[PDB]
């Protein structure tokens, strides 16, 4: 019933047809479907049918056929009809239809060709180093979904093959990066970046995937995100092309000479919905109106892609001297290429923002009071104490420690900026190429001017910033800082899932995982691990009409598992009618539900009486038989799932965590550095719930083992309680 065709309807008139475009299409995918014949049948000859084939770290087999018609390809042998479908869907008869079928081809071409160059592929002798990519593991996809569903990354820009120069690749990547666009880069681009000192890898949101048919990792990339947070089934091929073309706002830049593979795979592109846009001059007979079109002018193809494709930037437009945006949070700044440093236990800091009448501030005014960062040697150290003060009709002092979190961000998107931690532990550093381009702290102030205007238009009215590097003055400030926080302390103190009488719904990620609620109460956060309940409330109290609202606590169905009324009916509206009920303690019956950003998944064990726990960043196998990212495929998509459940890492250390299935108290198995990441928490409430602070090491761990059949007898030897707890079945 999804006629996903029909967005091509308008394109070519009939008879009209760019008949140059679509042969040079048929000709790459003939030529991109016998590669892949005679390199799978050489495979088979020398491995024999039956040999493995796959990607590393993804539960989606090979992803862009997963998607598009569903196998699950495991081995050789496999990819054989798979691949006659395609070839026999080539044909010569010069229609658009044809050609996009041709792309969807080509697409499957390439991916059956690099699934074939993973063969050779193991940790120890890998096939690609960093900062490239190649096929980009779950665990990447799913860490960058929480900025995707909000269009902090407003879009992605597929970028294949060469640009004019190694200085306009720089100029354009630079352009895209600024406002915050994923990049994919194939083909000689990427050594132009390089050559250009272009930061580029997986931590900057700047995939560098290869050559040639290292293109393809790019679609898995973006086919995975309907196949996880989508909740599409394997198959549905026109829901996935619909979901693509609604949600992920991508766009091929297509660089270079053209060749005949490029020309295929890009219309492979177009296949799924996604325009091309080329620097190329374009005949009339080889382009089409709004999805293969040349813009020559490097001044204007950004642009002219982002219009196309229809993604619109918010930018604060100050003049910063550095670049700014999502692809420098990732950043860290080594010791050889810092200019300068403040906190960190190396000199005084703190950072505050505070509510302020309307009598008491200068809006705009930004001003450094003591040495800027010209006055040391590089490598050099200052202290910092940085005061944003806030005047609004409908400023509260609630939002006063919402807004301090936003400086982490605000100061990390800076190219050459960097911020850690919080409050007086805050460590920011500055590097020598952000010295050079002439950053200075006034610069550091009217971001953080800007951006706070940019992002609590209706509560903020009037905003002055002043940066204290003066040792002593620091020092001094800092104590009033602590006075504030002090009382946000004790307010947290107040708070419990019993003495609030409402909870908050959170639905941000249903811009891509359209059946699931989060439910946000003081002892639970959001499974993303960054909204807490008093984040959701001044959310709803900044914008009533937004994404998180109150829910009464009404309707009382069962006190031990934490299943309301209320809640009921507010998930069941808001789920598209899937889910009618949630059970807050417990995972074992009606538990919430995940799009595919948790920080951690949960899992019971029979066999062990017990949970295991197991976060994103974890590679290895886990006691249950699957790594995270299969884990993940089952727990994601907004599905209920019993004995599942995806979960902030914060939340283990809450008083309620799982609590009708008996709490810490019923973990039996998380990886090393999970519990070496939370010891104090899992150490604190261990010893309040009187499990001894060394329960933490009656855990069993990835050292003691990946089995059921190695992790008992540790358990046992260990005396750990689940073992005698009644079992949760
Ligand atoms: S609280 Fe839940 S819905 Fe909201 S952003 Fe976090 S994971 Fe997404
Ligand atoms: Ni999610
Ligand atoms: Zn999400």
């Amino acid at each position: 019933v999804i006629n996903f065709d029909q967005i091509f309807e308008g394109a070519i008139e009939p008879g009209k047809e760019p008949k140059r475009l679509f042969k040079e299409v048929y000709e790459g995918a003939i030529t991109a479907t016998s590669y892949a014949e005679i390199l799978l049948s050489r495979a088979i000859e020398k491995y024999g049918p039956d040999h493995p084939v796959g990607y590393p770290d993804t539960a989606y087999f090979l992803p862009v056929i997963r998607a598009f018609s569903g196998e699950e390809v495991r081995t050789l042998k496999d990819m054989v009809p798979i691949l006659n479908r395609m070839r026999a869907q080539i044909k010569s008869e010069l229609t658009f239809e044809n050609a996009r079928l041709a792309g969807e081809a080509t697409w499957y071409a390439a991916e059956i060709i690099e699934a074939l160059r993973y063969l050779k592929h193991t940790p120890e002798n890998p096939i690609v180093v960093p900062p490239w990519t190649g096929f980009i593991g779950d665990p990447v996809v799913r860490q960058y979904g929480i900025k995707m569903v909000d269009w902090t990354i407003p879009g992605e820009a597929i970028i294949i093959g060469r640009a004019k120069d190694s200085k306009a690749a720089k100029k354009i990547v630079d352009d895209l990066m600024g406002k915050g666009l994923m990049l994919f880069l194939c083909d000689e681009i990427i050594e132009q970046l390089l050559e250009e000192n272009v930061k580029l890898g997986v931590d900057y949101i700047a995939y560098p995937l290869g050559n040639f048919t290292q293109v393809v990792h790019a679609a898995n990339y973006a086919l995975r995100a309907g196949l996880m947070f989508g909740g599409i089934a394997p198959g549905l091929r026109d829901a996935h092309r619909d979901y693509q073309r609604r949600r992920v706002l991508a766009f091929v830049l297509y660089l270079g000479e053209h060749d005949m593979v490029k020309t295929a795979a890009a219309m492979g592109a177009i296949f799924t919905g996604f325009p091309v846009i080329t620097d190329q001059p374009l005949p009339e007979d080889k382009q089409i109106k709004d999805w293969f079109i040349s813009e020559p002018d490097y001044d204007k193809i950004v642009q002219t892609a982002l219009e196309v494709r229809g993604i619109k930037i918010t930018s604060i437009d100050i003049d910063l001297p550095i670049n700014f945006g999502p692809a420098f949070e990732g950043e860290s700044i080594r010791k050889g290429d810092m200019h300068v440093e403040f906190g960190g236990g190396k000199t005084p800091s703190f950072e505050l923002v505070r509510m302020v009448g309307p009598d008491e501030i200068e809006d705009g005014k930004v001003e450094v009071i003591g040495p800027d960062i010209d006055s040391v040697e590089p490598g050099g150290r200052l202290p910092i104490g940085i005061v944003v003060d806030i005047y609004g009709r409908k400023m509260q002092e609630d939002f006063e420690p919402v807004l301090e979190r936003r400086i982490h961000y605000f100061t990390n998107y800076g190219e050459g900026f960097w911020h850690t931690a919080q409050r007086d532990l805050t460590w920011v550093r500055i590097s020598k190429e952000a010295f050079a381009k002439g950053a200075r702290l006034k610069h550091l102030g009217q971001l953080l001017y800007a951006k706070f205007k940019q992002e609590f238009p209706s509560i903020v009215d009037r905003v002055q910033v002043t940066i204290y590097t003066d040792e002593q003055k620091v020092l001094e400030l800092r104590e009033i800082a602590r006075k504030k926080y002090a009382e946000r302390d004790a307010r947290l103190r107040e708070l419990s899932d019993e003495a609030v009488d409402t909870y908050y719904s959170c639905l941000l990620c249903q811009s891509f995982a359209p059946t699931h609620v989060c439910i946000v109460s003081p002892e639970r956060v959001g499974l993303c691990g960054a909204i807490s309940w008093l984040d959701a409330k001044a959310a709803y109290e900044i914008n009533p009409n937004g994404p998180n609202q109150p829910i009464p606590k009404e309707g009382l169905i069962d006190p031990v598992k934490g299943q309301w009324e209320s809640f009921n009916e507010y998930i069941y509206k808001n789920s598209q009618r899937t889910i009618e009920r949630m059970n807050l303690y417990t995972i074992m019956e009606y538990p919430m539900t995940s799009c595919g950003c948790f920080e951690a998944i949960m899992a019971y064990l029979p066999e062990l009486n017990g949970f295991m726990i197991v976060n994103r960043e974890h590679s290895g196998m886990t006691p249950i038989g699957m790594t995270f990212s299969t884990l993940a495929g089952m727990v994601g998509g907004g599905t209920q799932t019993p004995g599942f459940m995806g979960i902030g890492k914060s939340y283990i250390g809450s008083r309620k965590f799982v609590k009708a299935d008996g709490g810490l108290a019923r973990v039996v198995w998380m990886p090393k550095d999970l519990k070496e990441q939370l010891r104090s928490i899992i150490e604190e409430r261990a010893e309040e719930e009187g499990l001894g602070r060394d329960f933490i090491d009656k855990i069993a761990d990835e050292t003691v083992g990946t089995t059921v059949d190695e992790v008992l007898p540790f358990l046992e030897e260990k005396g750990h309680p689940a073992l005698s707890m009644e079992p949760l079945l």
